[PDB]
């Protein structure tokens, strides 16, 4: 199914681009636990798939957050556990949503935990800069592994 060729499809259209993917590489099974368990979160499974291989994947400048190549000692963007805690101190996400992606000013994708798809996993949600004021949510996608395969395929197209 969706989850169980993620893997497959994320390094076969990583194969056929000529441009450069930076990934941590430094996601483990005890790291992914340990993430897990600050955050107050259960990972589906294409996030955690997505951790263990890549950790975190930036290309094109655009940037999927996750295990950081210093941990727990991350101190900025991408990593998943920074960035979430960090917005759930200023209200921009809650408690139920871990932030993967910030594509410029007002714009943030998250995995909602709440909310699920037709994948049974979460959905990817964007909410902007009124979110601690109206918590109105934009679904986006219909799981994490889907949401990166469609922007590494837009990749592929676009310059
Ligand atoms: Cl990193």
């Amino acid at each position: 199914g969706m989850a169980s060729s993620f893997l497959e499809e994320v390094d076969r259209l990583i194969t056929l681009s000529g441009i450069t993917f930076h990934a941590s590489g430094t996601g483990t099974p005890e790291l992914i636990k340990i993430y897990q368990d600050a955050l107050g979160n259960e990972f589906p499974e294409t996030y955690k798939l997505f951790l263990e291989k890549y950790g975190t994947l930036t290309f094109n400048g655009v940037s999927f957050y996750g295990i950081s190549k210093r941990g727990l000692s991350a101190a900025s963007i991408p990593d998943v556990k920074f960035a979430t805690e960090q917005a759930r101190t200023f209200g921009d996400i809650n408690k139920e949503m871990i932030m993967i992606k910030n594509s410029g000013y007002g714009s943030i994708f998250s995995i909602d935990t709440s909310i699920i798809g037709s994948e049974g996993e979460p959905v990817i949600v964007e909410t902007n800069l009124s979110f601690k004021d109206n918590t109105e949510k934009k679904v986006v996608a219909n799981s994490f592994g889907e949401f990166l395969l469609e922007e590494i395929e837009l990749s592929l197209t676009d310059l």
